[PDB]
């Protein structure tokens, strides 16, 4: 079975995405970005 | 895209550096190696 998971990734870490692009400051990680794993157990 | 192994409980995440290899004789019951498809946006 598959799972769809909204993540907070850099290509190489990865975290849940919690809304960390939802932010009032100016500024933005550089190499992180919001999106869609469809993640398949080995 | 990208296609990252993690290690994941398929609500928490985090990219996959061997935690299922333990010397402990008990595991996580949730969590699992797994392949991510990560597409961007």
């Amino acid at each position: 079975k598959e799972i769809i998971l909204t993540v907070w990734t850099n290509g190489n870490a990865i975290r849940k995405y919690t809304g960390q692009d939802k932010t009032i400051s100016k500024y933005k990680l550089k190499d992180w970005y919001k999106a869609t794993a469809v993640i398949t157990k080995e």
